[PDB]
């Protein structure tokens, strides 16, 4: 089975590129890293940091998930990111996704020893 660390890195992990270089950048990013096989992923968010930068977020600010659970971490620093979000045209299976480049502070959520992302909560 994939590991939940492994599936963050995956689903929001994109550190070869500094900033997007898009409108592309969704639809194949989504796609090439499986998040079009079940369904459209309605929206979903890749971090261009390298993959430490992002970890040490679990040492930082200590933040209320979404879910209510205790376990975020919001970054101290803005972080180059993408947003992708599903078009209101966009049918299974051919997945459609508006590019958004951003720099914003991301929340992760973290578990596991070592302590390490798991879930991206939100930038804000
Ligand atoms: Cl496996
Ligand atoms: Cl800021
Ligand atoms: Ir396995
Ligand atoms: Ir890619
Ligand atoms: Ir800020
Ligand atoms: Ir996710
Ligand atoms: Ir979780
Ligand atoms: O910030």
């Amino acid at each position: 089975k994939e590991t939940a660390a492994a599936k963050f890195e995956r689903q929001h992990m994109d550190s070869s590129t500094s900033a997007a270089s898009s409108s592309n950048y969704c639809n194949q990013m989504m796609k090439s890293r499986n998040l079009t096989k079940d369904r459209c992923k309605p929206v979903n968010t890749f971090v261009h940091e390298s993959l430490a930068d992002v970890q040490a977020v679990c040492s930082q600010k200590n933040v209320a998930c979404k879910n209510g659970q205790t376990n975020c971490y919001q970054s101290y620093s803005t972080m180059s990111i993408t947003d992708c979000r599903e078009t209101g045209s966009s049918k299974y299976p051919n997945c459609a996704y508006k590019t958004t480049q951003a720099n914003k502070h991301i929340i992760v959520a973290c578990e596991g020893n070592p302590y390490v992302p798991v879930h991206f909560d939100a930038s804000v």
